[PDB]
């Protein structure tokens, strides 16, 4: 059951919170400080940006510190203009109880390369709520991320 | 919470509606008159088809206008098939209160061209009750499209 | 509605099931016997693994069939470190009553061969269920799939 705009104020855990980013029924979570692109990490609020090269993916830290109920899954789209440019967005699950800034994967299937300024929208979370609070909220290695988290796979 | 097929045909504006579009809890959206390959606009009406090539995305135009109520969102995913031969879809979220031709990146990831006709299904959109109306619906610049509507972002 | 994790044992079928693989609120399908990449058909099983090359993409048999019932929709995401590695996954729903194995398509974006282990989590599929029971629960070709299976399109 998914929550409008105005249950996403009263519900959801946004810092720093941005209305404009404040959408229909999710929020336009923003580029934050940290890319990685290329092999390199990349200091986007020293940048000013982050270039997502032609055929290149990027993992952008979000600007928003997101902290989810432990009955609210958070359900992550690119925002359609990125779409219209060739960017993929590969977004997990923000499982309930999350807490951090999300490291979000673009990929720019484009020959052209993609650009997005520090604090600028690039993917909208919208929020689902369980039919009741998840047994085990979200403890998994990842919690609590304040930086661009890489894969813990291995 | 989603709407199953029958709460579909009476709670969403489909235009033009398609039966064999009706999935058990979503439609598939269908390939409509423009296309962007390549640089280039494709009259997929004229040309009976639109083809992706290797490696490329094109935005698809949908057959389909879709109208959203205010308290709905469209969730969008690639036909099954599709992501099986190698098409990776980038959809936004289609917002409540969302009116018009949906404007779809698909990426062929393959090898081989992608071929889709003029008014094949392609995207099936699944439809998510907010609890209730959003407070602002969908006003954003690509309201009422209805035409391949390109990143207004910069 | 979002199933929680809790709602997810006593609701969904997932043979096999592992208790690994159950989160706050979806389930690390994981990787099965099969997959195609690179035009061959991959034995997962007895090689253990299946590895994307850079750049490519792999279809993925799910190891656990999954038998939703026909009020509940299939949600699924790559799993956060595999975004977080260059993967994208093009996924469809998951259709109500829908039973089977998953063919999953994964698109290694990266540079870097991307391997996973056969039983491998990879893909947390979510539930959400329907405002009641579709009137047409899944009933497409694919259904009863227990192989990878293609795309039945052409």
């Amino acid at each position: 059951m998914l929550l409008p705009d105005w249950k996403i104020r009263k519900e959801i855990l946004i810092e720093p919170f941005s209305e404009e980013s404040l959408q229909p029924a999710g929020y336009d979570l923003r580029v934050g400080r940290e890319a990685f692109v290329k092999g390199k990490l990349i200091d986007v609020e020293k940048e000013g940006k982050v270039v997502i090269p032609p055929r290149e993916y990027a993992l952008i830290l979000t600007l928003e510190r997101i902290k989810l109920p432990d009955d609210v899954m958070g359900d992550m789209k690119i925002r359609s203009s990125l779409a219209r440019e060739g960017v993929i967005g590969s977004f997990a699950w923000v499982d309930p109880g999350w807490d951090g800034n999300l490291t979000l994967m673009l990929y720019n299937a484009s020959n052209e390369p993609v650009e997005l300024r520090y604090g600028e929208r690039f993917v909208q979370i919208a929020f689902i709520r369980l039919e009741g609070p998840a047994r085990n909220p979200y403890r998994g290695n990842y919690q609590g991320s304040t930086r661009l988290a890489f894969s813990k796979r291995k």
